């Protein structure tokens, strides 16, 4: 639950009352393997659902990070997929990671074969406030052509 | 049900995606009856939950209105409380309208006087984007001191 009151600050001014964060019905993303090399320097965030300095952010949001140990995807604190550097450099240049987070399960794997996919068999849907990234701005065109995408569905009642 | 997609434009920039409108767990309000005396010229809205130019706002929101014909409170197009301006005139000067919108029922009445309580026994909770008003600005201290208030509890986990 979250609360909105009115009047505010001794004033009768109309106020906006948006929901700032929520657990979605579902979240899904397609992440071209190519984005790993489109990150800004000493950055690791391909995609996040909460801003960095958010409270308990890593335990609540969904995060795709790539660094020295390879790629890591967490959702609501559960590790979803884990590829070492070894595992990464072996993936075809045109590989995509498909993420799907839903009440029943969260799965992540290479859009490709099924030997690769990783399931958490439990509800671990992230908290979301938007979509955050540390990818280079100029890389938009390459990565949109490559299939970069995130999609959140929310119920409103 | 709403959607959000990313990237937006042809930009990789981060985006915030707040949920703009929803149906709350509940909405409650206390509206001093002195509020009817304190509307801006030619306006009748004491409190609404959607701005006047939302599509079907009249069908979706909750509105407390006051004009020549008295006071009406509508949510989701259902008239819960009407008070003629005669009925209004016998009320004490400190009277408060109490409203409650929950999924079980929507109640509205003169607080502390359940000879006046009106209860719509369906779920008729409003859609909410905010709290809007054409109450005069200089009325803030008078109305606040009499206990003007609206309160929305929202569920953020969605099924
Ligand atoms: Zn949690
Ligand atoms: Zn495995
Ligand atoms: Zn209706
Ligand atoms: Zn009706
Ligand atoms: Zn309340």
């Amino acid at each position: 639950q979250s609360s909105v009151s009115w009047p505010q600050n001794g004033s009768l001014n109309s106020v906006s009352a948006p929901l700032m964060s929520y657990t979605p019905i579902s979240f899904d993303a397609k992440i071209p393997v190519a984005s790993v090399d489109k990150l800004r320097k000493d950055q690791d965030l391909i995609l996040g659902t909460l801003p960095a300095n958010s409270e308990d952010a890593g335990a609540r949001g969904l995060f795709v990070r790539a660094n020295d140990d390879g790629l890591q995807i967490t959702s609501h604190g559960e590790l979803v997929l884990d590829l070492s550097k070894r595992e990464l450099a072996q993936l075809p240049a045109d590989a995509t990671i498909a993420i799907s987070a839903t009440e029943d399960e969260t799965t992540a794997g290479i859009e490709g074969d099924d030997s690769t996919t990783e399931t958490v068999e439990r509800d671990v849907r992230p908290i979301i406030m938007g979509i955050y990234t540390e990818l280079e701005s100029n890389a938009a065109a390459d990565l949109l052509n490559a299939g970069l995408n995130a999609h959140v569905e929310i119920n409103s009642r």
